[PDB]
């Protein structure tokens, strides 16, 4: 089908210099993709044309976001709602209930030898499990979707911009997109990078923040990602939510999601769903916390997939100079647009 | 203690007219200092009596050269050998491992305002770091030296001749001194003057060669400088080496340095050390290439601190007339004296 309208470019000397300083140890390298220069991992290229042209189905539900914005929460909510609050069945791994469309791009099979070198103890891994993970990461995302039979509802996870996917997809599919204060996404993302060993242990959050707001982290530029989803926010098949609202009004956001998915929830059902997403409960939920991975040996001490679950904790990481920089960056990107974060 | 025995003179209308045509744009002016007429940036005067009288220490090691003769290599070899080949600890910046005795002199704080005018793009300066550099450059060398505590070994870099430093210093301290073919020193120096923006964009190598062999560039007259180190060549505490030898027999030179500093390196330790001074490897060594300065905004496009790393390349810059002129100049300073270069 349709030709892939995008070129890619390597990073120039300065961009390369910066990324290499913070993510250099990590074997997978980046490429800037399309006219907005979205950072993708190089393995993304083999499947770029396939995702653009992926066959979609009227029962597909997508959960989208720049990473670390509230995907996991939403996924759980959306899945339970569509599955008639069947909690019992929701106990299987998220990873097995959703397809992670663009999760594949992080691993380059040409460099299999290199990824355990990033771990403190390569000699502790569970190799049956770890090699299974590497094999799964090898299958492009488009194949995983396609694999799913038409009598099974597809639940899709993705951190992809809309312009890397079929345009007019919202003609066919429903999507919930999450956004979140960039400054908090920066901190969450920094830690997540620490979690998987994506970042050089000698780098610090400032460094990360540089890479981030300047548009040289995974799937940035940040505001372009969000701006795409914001511009389709009134489409009956699109639902634009802020992480912060989950904290302010969890009952209220649930009711919105059910309304979106064409479902009636009774006050109590929403309440039961509200208790379910309680941070401490969720955090110690085996089905959603990827603590299955820790057993494998690929998660760092200290870090966790479900971390603190608060809004505004960026003030704890940003210094005076950093705080001004962020204010000018958010100021410039919200100039001449109606996008507002309810927090600020 | 001890009065500074040297007088200083302004340049005459002649000398001035020439210097002025080649380096006029650069704020700092020169003075000829002492009976041999060493060119020194005016700001050198305020510290000259102090360097001449500076307290010295048994464990002090000095690396000395007329600039662009192989200081940087020598510093790295000496540093590593002294620190029991701890290649890790040497990953800090050379600037922080050595104190550049006379580095201060190129900046006159009275003309702070004038130094960013010489840049193509002053508006892209990193002010914090650039003002940081200016400030550091205002500290007399003698003071930086004095501040190193007695139980830290003092590594000194300098381009001063011996007569401007304590007489009899070689009773107390070791010095490695590097000499190099003047014609190559001229070319490296021309490019170096280009790197920092010292030289007028409209001047060329010929104009520069005029200044240099005539005794009207930084720290010339060239031959008087070398001759000084050469007469102390047999002193137990002086090690006179030629740049050309580092290319001819690097292992051989590393062994000589090693022995000078009092170490018995094994064949292999010398190998490890030579691989380390591999030109491409050195050039890309963040700790010695000064490319950290490029992000500040103070180096020129085109130029690099570690450039070509080759002997005999002056034949590419000298014309017929310049070559002969040079043949005559070199012969005249080597008349009645046992100083010979390996190259010629
Ligand atoms: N039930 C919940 N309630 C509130 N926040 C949750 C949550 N489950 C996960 N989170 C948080 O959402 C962020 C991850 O979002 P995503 O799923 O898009 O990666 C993590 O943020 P923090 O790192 O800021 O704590 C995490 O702690
Ligand atoms: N590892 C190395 N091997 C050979 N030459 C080196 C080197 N590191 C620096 N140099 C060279 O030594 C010269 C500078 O000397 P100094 O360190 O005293 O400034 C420069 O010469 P060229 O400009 O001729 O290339 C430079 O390229
Ligand atoms: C939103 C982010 C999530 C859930 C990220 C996790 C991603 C995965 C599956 C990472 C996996 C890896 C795997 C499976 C193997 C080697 C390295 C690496 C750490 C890149
Ligand atoms: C052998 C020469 C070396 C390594 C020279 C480096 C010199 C320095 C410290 C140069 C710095 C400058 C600084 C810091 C500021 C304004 C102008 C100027 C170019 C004179
Ligand atoms: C601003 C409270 Hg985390
Ligand atoms: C002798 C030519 Hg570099
Ligand atoms: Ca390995
Ligand atoms: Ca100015």
């Amino acid at each position: 089908d349709l030709p892939f309208p995008y070129e890619f470019r390597e990073l120039n000397p300065e961009e390369d210099k910066l990324v290499k300083a913070n993510l250099g140890a990590f074997p997978t390298t980046y490429v800037k993709l399309g006219p907005k220069g979205y950072m993708v991992y190089r393995p993304y290229l083999k499947d770029a044309a396939n995702i653009y042209n992926m066959p979609l189905r009227p029962t597909d539900v997508f959960v989208a976001s720049y990473q670390r914005s509230g995907t996991t929460m939403t996924q759980e909510l959306v899945w339970l709602i569509e599955n008639d609050l069947n909690f019992e069945a929701a106990k299987t791994y998220m990873s097995l209930r959703y397809i992670y469309l663009d999760g594949f791009m992080i691993y380059d099979p040409e460099k299999q030898e290199e990824y355990n070198d990033i771990l403190p103890n390569p000699e502790n891994l569970d190799m049956e499990r770890y090699l299974g993970l590497l094999e799964y990461s090898s299958r492009p995302g488009s194949s995983l979707l396609a694999a799913v039979p038409p009598t099974e509802k597809r639940f899709v996870k993705t951190h992809l911009p809309l312009s890397l996917m079929p345009p007019n997809m919202l003609d066919t599919v429903k999507m919930v997109y999450l956004a979140r204060d960039p400054r908090d996404v920066a901190v969450s993302s920094f830690h997540h990078a620490r979690l998987l060993y994506l970042l050089n242990k000698q780098s610090n959050f400032k460094d990360f923040w540089e890479m981030f707001h300047r548009g040289l982290y995974t799937l940035t530029p940040y505001f372009e990602h969000v701006k795409e989803a914001w511009a389709k926010r009134h489409d009956p098949n699109m639902l634009f939510l802020f992480y912060e609202d989950y904290l302010k009004d969890l009952p209220g956001s649930i009711a919105r999601i059910a309304d979106f998915l064409g479902k009636k929830l009774s006050e109590e059902q929403i309440q039961r769903l509200s208790e379910h997403l309680n941070f401490e409960k969720f955090k110690n939920n085996g089905a959603v916390n990827m603590e299955d991975y820790r057993e494998i040996g690929i998660l760092a001490d200290g870090e966790h997939f479900i971390r603190k679950g608060k809004a505004g904790c960026w003030r704890d990481y940003f210094d005076e100079e950093m705080t001004k920089q962020a204010e000018k960056w958010i100021k410039d990107n919200l100039k001449d647009t109606d996008l507002r974060y309810p927090n600020m």
